[PDB]
RNA sequence: UACCGUCGGA
RNA sequence: UCCGACG
RNA sequence: ACCGUC
């Protein structure tokens, strides 16, 4: 299709020839400010280099020297800009990369370019092995709408007309040029649905991800970033996958091999090749089946765990771990066995997925994506319900099982929550366990705030309260309670994730030393498992329920024993399978293993009592519908021969056909959709269509990696022959808000959120409002203060006039941007407290108020009136308005009013040193005792209570 | 001993006992005898303070009030009954020697303020308002008296009926608390009747008669059985009443597969989950406890979970070894479960330095242990020191190291904030995190680096007194039996209830591993015991317990300093350093030590065939019982001075296992329980057994490890004397050398100087150039700053200290101011603290000061010092200062994830 | 019209 | 409801 | 004129 040949001349910016001698940070970051204010790079209207630019640590800083009429974006954070420019785009396992969003261009000249280009700012982000080998700076990685979308937002010049064979050739066949290197794309994967950029004029289009790599640049050469050499994708691809070794494999399958080199990973520590134990066979079933009992998992040394606890400092050596080394993925288990102190690890045939020498370093490096760690509580899922339906002895015990559940939960949650209102202190304890915001005060370094109070909703509750707020006293408090439980309430009637305080998800591990019997399981955890009243070390003498996500299959849950084994109690946090028995367990679990798979794991006897097994299916032949492509490495090469240039050619060519196998529309949700739906009009997960879209989506998950083709006729095939045919099926009841269902709801999903849960809800939901004013005339102290002043004086009232009416003014302002576009709403809201910041003074009055002096003009004494006068006006008619702006403010105004004298003192704590603060629970409970007696030890030579007095 | 007591006039003998009792008080605190009508009004009152106002006349006017007991208390008194949620009110005094050395009182009563006491059974069955305690000097004490002698002591003591606030009262235990405590019970009263106002006469031998159901007996020793009155003041939380048929009483304690006969269930035995499911209910634990110590009936030990039980039947089960004495468990208070403690969460217990002598007696390379004991107390002290050192560095690291350094926390809860001692924190500990939580550095402000200094200082000087050596993987369990026969003998379970942390390492459960038993104290070679951790999943619910096998000869707590499972708890260690050299040793043969310790087997049924047959001799044999048991209980302690004396033998001769050495451990086993045993043990026999048997020395000379200072001569020799000088104190020594040379070494280091706390007042210097008003109001504040620093140079550099240094804050705070005046003031603030002047006045004060007076500065303005560096570090953009109010800072504490987390990103 | 689950973030 | 990392 | 625990 040549028309879209001409639209995909022109769609990288163009490298100037006086940028050819910057730095790549440089080079990226002049690129997108030129593209931000739509000036061209190659403008004469005069460039030349700046060699201060050469030496920069801030962005802001070369953008300045640009900021020209012309010119008068988001900026990289210094530390990862420093990273790029002397720290060979590497710092501490984070890697600096190079990405960009492409959307199509809404201009449909003949001329004009297909995409527009985004290019992101430099972020940081977790390394791999083939960065670590060959260096971030020569990856680049983009999203790009899919040539294959169905959706009416294509343009008609792609949907018109060979332009999809056209776009994936643009993308595989040569390289492209951008910021002084030659990139050539080496993988895709698909990246879901995503709504175009706004800066690009919202329908959501199905978009790809596709990674590029630096094969040469001005700079290379035939070490350091700018030093670089020469290097073919093909010679990439095959350091890491050895292609000779694998020629036998499919060539789908060996592409999709790929993403073990871009696997986010930690590196831990280098093994030497007599410290690596390469099994020949997996341990395979006793019975004689051949089935293999440790797909995916392999034993490690002690003295490994305890380096893997070292490098990624963790408080404990971790029992299993999820990682990759060489060729092999899966999971690493402790030995217990091991009374020794030598590095060493176990490879299996399951985990190695291509054949690898280990030589390299990089491909003897043990690398870990993540750790078993401390479990928690879980709950159930859409999914989960009508299975234990399916597979109960009595189904009005279990459905009532499953609803006593819920509203034991929903009692529970809005009991706790109703209590903790009463005090402040034990509220802020309540919001401090419901959410985490560890993450954010530490890579900030302060709670952040949006305009005059924190981003968080819980953030805000806290911040307001440790200034002296009460929530049964200030309404604007009270409305934040209420609105993250009607949120907490919402996600309830949608996913209906009903909370199993004796349920938790679990990573699976094989039992190397045949302790368990079949059916037989093992679960330690590394502390105390807490259940309300009661608490769990290990699970003993008790039937579990295992199951993985997504489960379709009746036989997709199993009832198995729980039995503690001693010889295993150095394994914790894991749950540990037999290798007994003519099939893996994990096998049974939606076809799981042993290498990153995790379990639903449920000892709640209530749940557990009522299930039986059934019988893995027989699973019926789709091939009429669903084709496998196996074509073979060796197979593509016969197009060439044999020898480098062969096997060179031919790799470019996997990628080639795998970018068009990977481009191909995906049915895993249209058909997981239509199960849902056609098997809800059934009632039944076990009827004879339920077995043929389950068997479906089952291989429609493992597509890439098997070379299953399935396409639209291959769909509608499938549904004419053995389904509904065309006819599009309703949503189920349970997709809306409200039973509009004749009669009483049957359906166990219909009946658990709209029988039990809406009503439970609603009735909660009362009593909580049962269990307040804007106004606080602590709040109007500064205002009542000024206007006694203005009263006896005309310039004071002048000055007092003009601030109220400018503060009239931003409110409008809030009306309009925020109350009632390109701009996101934190942006919006920025812009109007940009403008309450500019409401200033603008003589001994006046510089009282502003006290120059101060740095941070909202420290100010006019920063507080300013606030008191907003809250006069608008406490009642614009809440949202006063306390986004002087939120901030008012806190400062309520603690300096509550203080006593000799009452202690208020404590002005900085934005780093508060963020290091946590509520202190022994604190709460020893106070609230105090203010309302067996000496609880975890409230209250290592010996504590052991008696009041001596008899 | 005739006019000890404080009369009871007959204007107050309708007022309440509580009444009685508080007004009592005030008369014997003011020296006034007891002008006075009862007031009616003292009948209602809700406060002692409010009856006191009433006595406005002229004897009590300006004299000083007496401690006050709290509201709560004295309602529970007036209307309670004495009792309230399980607490009971407490009559108590403390009793002196008369200075007075006239013949012509020989005790000084001081009456204590009505308090809150855990109950106990006799309380709970015949009301607290009924037993009185007192402390009294033992007659057998060089501070005693001329006048004293013994005989007319005791004779006072419990003769007969003793008068105090209406309520005739009658002695019935004593025990050592120099000082015993006696407790006497109210047999009669004016308001008594032949509710607290209307209480049945009842005599002390009827009470006595009750708890231990003396027909039944008779055959017990009598100094025996006046020891189990412990039982029944013992302090107890009530659980439940059981039901006869709920209660299983065994005839035979578990005894020995191997026919020896030997208990080995010895005070433990097995109580129903549900039992333990409402024990969690009635004292609001978070878990289901394993194990309990407790009391029911005539029972006394421990209560383990049978991990067999399905049932929700509530059940429990005594045994021979816990029934104190012949009990018929009729009344519901003998039938009720009273819990003295749960087995919970533990912790860390560490080498206590008494047991190195043992560990040293058994190693098997005595060379080898004393160096690897060093090596771990010398990277122990490195450690310490390194770490305060590097978290010097950054705020955030000091702020979390100062936080575990010290605790604040109860003073907090108590306070509802932060204590303040004028404008700073009354702690160092406090100052310095206040301080740091407004943006100060101990690295950049000298008078944190100094603050910060002196506490690694006393840091040290604290190492130096108390040598302690930690053990991360030791702990004090509550040992229990295995009933359920799973245990091979030399085999023990210990199950978690949850992570017990180590450095590093953590565990929920002991196995494959050996491990270290013993009981502290640990006498014999053969008191700490070697043996093998196998988790048993049948007793996999039991936890924070240690249990024991019940095979073999002789229970594994014999061995332990003759110890048992009736609430004895074991020093458990699976350090594989000190495990690994052990060598076990077999229990040593005892001496006989008949000529020297004598014992009175006199039962209660011989006392009373002196005095007749039927319940009046019976009457009669109980207060005799009470007298000899007195007469008893109030000889000196040997078991103090013979442990001394091992301790100081053992030391000098550098053995714990020669003849002397076995002897010793064998006399002070024999004096652990004298009077229960009823052992006689005069300062006669001591003197010689010590010349006959122990060397011949009367007395020995003190450890030089009782001594901060090294005063021996050479290197030392004994394994305390060479961790506590040849290692400890080295390198602690080091430590204050690298202190005073880092002193000495600071222009680049902590300053006074920050021209962040003169802003204000450069602020107000350029409105002073141009206003004549504000010059004169700025120099106004210059001159009474330099007043009142005068007077701290006088009353605080130089009435305790805390009150002077307040009443220099007093004219600091009077320091006071227009439109300028009213910004300045913000009037409508109720705290001037505050207020904008307040930050002129700390200004104004840091820059005239300083230099020269910085303690002035400081301990007068810090608070506002803090303001204004909180102001003045933030900068747009960068987040918000918070100002949080004193009881919401209080209940925050450093999050340890956060410090750890955010110190990797850089 | 285009899936669920785990962990982390808004 | 969006973003990143995994099955 | 003792040690340990809480
Ligand atoms: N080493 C030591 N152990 C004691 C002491 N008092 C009690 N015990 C231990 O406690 C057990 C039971 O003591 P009880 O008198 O029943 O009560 P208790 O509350 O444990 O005793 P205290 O430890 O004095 O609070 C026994 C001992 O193992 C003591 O002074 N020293
Ligand atoms: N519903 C759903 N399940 C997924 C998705 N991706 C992976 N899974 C699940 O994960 C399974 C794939 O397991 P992997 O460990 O990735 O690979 P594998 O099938 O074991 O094959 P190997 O890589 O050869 O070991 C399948 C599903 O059960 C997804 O997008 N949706
Ligand atoms: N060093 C020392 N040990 C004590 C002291 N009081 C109790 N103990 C210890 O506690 C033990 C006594 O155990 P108890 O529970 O009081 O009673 P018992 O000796 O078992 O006798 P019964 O009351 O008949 O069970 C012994 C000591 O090891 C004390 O004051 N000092
Ligand atoms: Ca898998
Ligand atoms: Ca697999
Ligand atoms: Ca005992
Ligand atoms: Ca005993
Ligand atoms: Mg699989
Ligand atoms: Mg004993
Ligand atoms: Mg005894």
């Amino acid at each position: 299709a040549p028309v879209v040949a001409a639209r995909l001349r022109n769609i990288w910016p163009k490298f100037p020839k006086w940028l050819h001698e910057a730095p790549l940070a440089v080079a990226w970051e002049v690129t997108r400010l030129f593209m931000h204010c739509k000036v061209d790079l190659e403008d004469e209207s005069g460039l030349k280099y700046d060699p201060s630019w050469s030496t920069a640590r801030d962005v802001t800083d070369i953008w300045k020297t640009l900021y020209l009429d012309a010119f008068r974006p988001e900026k990289p954070p210094n530390d990862v800009f420093v990273t790029a420019m002397t720290g060979n785009f590497e710092s501490k396992g984070s890697a600096v990369v190079l990405s960009a969003v492409l959307d199509y261009n809404p201009d449909n000249s003949p001329t004009a370019p297909l995409y527009l280009v985004k290019l992101k700012p430099l972020m940081f982000e977790q390394g791999c092995r083939l960065t670590r080998r060959f260096g971030p700076d020569r990856f680049f990685e983009i999203l790009i709408p899919s040539p294959t979308s169905t959706s009416p937002s294509v343009p008609p010049v792609v949907s018109k007309q060979g332009a999809v064979e056209e776009v994936i050739q643009w993308l595989t066949m040569g390289q492209h040029s951008l910021v002084g290197r030659q990139w050539r794309a080496f993988f895709a994967k698909d990246a879901g649905y995503r709504k175009p950029l706004r800066e690009f004029q919202p329908k959501p289009i199905i978009k790809e991800r596709v990674h590029f790599f630096a094969e040469t640049g001005i700079t290379f050469r035939p070490e350091p970033v700018e030093q670089r050499t020469e290097f073919k994708v093909s010679q990439m691809l095959d350091w890491l996958l050895q292609l000779d070794n694998n020629t036998w494999q499919p060539h789908l399958k060996l592409f999709s091999r790929i993403q073990l080199g871009l696997s986010k990973t930690y590196a831990i520590m280098t093994l030497e090749p007599h410290q690596i134990r390469h099994h020949k066979t997996d341990l395979l079933s006793p019975s004689g089946t051949g089935e293999v009992m440790n797909d995916g998992v392999g034993r490690m040394s002690r003295s490994v765990a305890k380096r893997i606890r070292d490098v990624l400092g963790l408080g404990d050596v971790p029992s299993a771990v999820q990682g990759r080394f060489g060729s092999a993925k899966g999971m690493w288990v402790i030995d217990v066995d091991d009374t020794g102190d030598e590095d060493w690890i176990e490879t299996y045939p399951s985990q190695r997925k291509w054949e690898c020498d280990f030589v390299d370093k990089h491909q003897r490096t043990l690398e870990v994506r993540s750790v078993a760690s401390e479990l928690k509580s879980a709950g159930l899922n859409l999914q989960l319900l009508p299975v234990l339906e399916d597979r109960a002895r009595d189904k009005v015990k279990m459905r009532q099982a499953i609803g006593d559940r819920l509203i034991n939960d929903l009692q529970r949650q809005f009991s706790e929550q109703k209590h903790a209102l009463n005090r402040p202190v034990e509220f802020r304890q309540w919001v401090y366990e419901s959410y985490s915001s560890r993450a954010t005060r530490v890579s900030h370094g302060r709670v952040p705030f949006l305009a005059g109070l924190p981003d968080s909703q819980e953030e805000t509750l806290n911040f307001l309260m440790n200034s002296g707020f009460d929530p049964k006293k200030q309404k604007y408090l009270q409305d934040i309670a209420w609105d993250l439980q009607k949120r907490k309430c919402d996600t309830l009637k949608s996913k209906l994730n009903i909370r199993v305080g004796r349920s938790a998800y679990i990573y699976m591990i094989a039992d190397f030393w045949g302790v368990l019997e079949e059916n037989e399981v093992h679960v330690g955890f590394s502390s105390k498992f807490r259940d309300e009243e009661e608490s769990f070390t290990l699970l003993s003498d008790c039937d579990v329920l295992v199951a993985r996500s997504p489960a379709h299959f009746p036989s997709d849950i199993q009832r198995v024993r729980a039995v503690f084994k001693p010889e295993l109690h150095s394994l914790k946090d894991v749950i540990i399978f037999s290798t007994k028995g003519d099939v893996p367990l994990a096998k049974k679990l939606s076809g799981g293993d042993y290498d990153g798979d995790m379990a639903w794991v449920c000892w709640d006897p209530e749940i557990v009592d009522g299930f039986v097994n059934a019988e893995m299916p027989l699973e019926p032949d789709l091939s009429r519908y669903l084709k496998k492509d196996k074509t073979t490495f060796k197979q593509l090469m016969a197009s060439h021969g044999t020898g480098s240039a062969a096997k060179e050619q031919t790799t470019y060519d996997m990628i080639q056909k795998s970018f068009h196998f990977a481009l191909q529309p995906n049915f895993l949700g249209m058909c997981t959709n239509y199960k849902e739906r056609l098997c809800y009009i059934n009632n039944s997960v076990s009827n004879k269509p339920a077995i043929i879209l389950s068997s479906l989506v089952g291989n429609l998950v493992d597509q890439s990696k098997q070379g299953i083709v399935f396409n639209e006729a291959s769909w509608a095939q499938l549904r004419r022959e053995l389904l509904g045919g065309a006819l599009s099926l309703p949503d189920p009841m349970y997709k809306s808000d409200s039973w509009l269902g004749r009669g009483e709801p049957t359906h166990i999903i219909d009946y658990l959120k709209f029988s039990i849960a809406r009503p439970a809800i609603d009735k909660e939901l009362e009593a909580f409002h049962n269990a307040a004013h804007f106004w606080d005339p602590d709040l109007a102290s500064y205002y009542t203060f000024f206007k006694e002043i203005s009263d006896k004086s005309r310039s004071s009232a002048l000055l007092f006039t003009t601030l109220k009416n400018r503060i009239g003014e931003v409110e409008k302002e809030y009306g309009r941007l925020v109350k009632n576009s390109k701009d996101p709403y934190p942006v919006r809201v920025n812009q109007v407290y940009e403008k309450w910041c500019a409401i200033t003074p603008e003589s001994k009055v006046i510089r009282l108020l502003e006290l120059s002096f101060l740095a941070d003009r909202e420290m100010n004494t006019w920063a507080l009136l300013r606030a008191s006068t907003a809250f006069k006006l608008y406490y009642h008619k614009s809440p949202k308005f006063v306390w986004q702006m002087a939120g901030r403010q008012l806190a400062y105004i309520k603690a300096q009013m509550t203080s006593r004298p000799g009452e202690g003192a208020p404590a002005l704590m900085t934005a780093f040193m508060y963020a290091g603060l946590m509520p202190d629970k022994k604190f709460t409970k020893q106070y609230v005792a105090r203010l309302e007696e067996y000496p609880d030890p975890e409230v209250y030579d290592g010996i504590g209570f052991t008696g009041n007095g001596d008899y």
